[PDB]
């Protein structure tokens, strides 16, 4: 009922999965429904990039033109002249959210198809790559391409940074930039208490599709994996960043 107050108060749909990691209890509505998951598969991807290389493979530079720019470049247009290496692609990606380097990272890996094949590998039969920045943002309700669950990107998530889809060393640099976002001030960060640290990401895509995925650590104890995922359903909806932090709040106290 909390949930579907902030529904009829946002004028959309909500889809929460929240995994209180130390007691395994949960929190959901509409988990297994599909929403775009815009930004937050930049998470995945480098989550894929990091089982792919050792530490040292990510001092490796790429070069690029400005044709390889896209619509959101804030890193990548300054590093045109000397290119970049893939870890510092990674941290572009990741915390400022820049589209050409998430282009360059899917080249590395293989493109959108191989990215699929890593994650079914990793035992998501969910989350559905198919296209390129900005594209990918682009997808009509019913379409299936370039979606996932708010319940397949938390199992997901959590399994490249809490579990064994990579090494220790390896997940503790994808948390140190997810930690580190600069995007996510106003979405779930605002609804956690102070101390608690959060590593996100944050998305947003056509319909008002607006999402935010992230671990919390409360000051004692395991941290809880959540996925916020919302839509609307006009085509060139606005959203309100407040539904998130709103949604945030309702599920730490139903955990809490």
């Amino acid at each position: 009922d909390d949930f579907a107050k902030l529904e009829e108060q946002f004028d959309a749909k909500l889809g929460i999965f929240a995994l209180d990691t130390g007691t395994n209890r949960t929190v959901a509505y509409r988990p297994d429904e599909r929403f775009a998951f815009a930004s937050t598969i930049k998470a995945l991807t480098v989550g894929v990039l990091l089982q792919q290389k050792s530490i040292e493979d990510l001092n490796q530079r790429i070069t690029y033109t400005r044709d390889d720019l896209v619509n959101y470049n804030p890193i990548t247009e300054k590093h045109v002249d000397t290119g970049m290496t893939l870890k510092e692609l990674a941290d572009a990606s990741l915390r400022y959210s820049d589209n050409a380097a998430q282009n360059l990272i899917l080249k590395q890996i293989g493109g959108p198809e191989s990215l699929k094949k890593e994650l079914r590998k990793i035992g998501d039969e969910v989350t559905n790559p198919e296209r390129f920045e900005p594209e990918l943002n682009e997808v009509n309700p019913g379409e299936t391409q370039d979606t996932s669950t708010a319940r397949a990107l938390v199992t997901s998530l959590r399994a490249f940074a809490l579990e064994d889809k990579l090494p220790s060393e390896k997940r503790e640099l994808l948390i140190d930039w997810m930690k580190r976002n600069t995007t996510g001030d106003a979405l779930i960060r605002a609804g956690v208490p102070d101390g608690w640290e959060v590593a996100d990401k944050t998305g947003a895509a056509s319909y008002g599709t607006r999402n935010d995925i992230a671990i919390i650590w409360p000051p004692k104890g395991d941290p809880v994996v959540l996925a916020v995922l919302s839509s609307r359903d006009k085509k060139d909806a606005k959203y309100d960043d407040k539904l998130i932090a709103e949604a945030t709040k309702v599920v730490m106290k139903a955990l809490n």
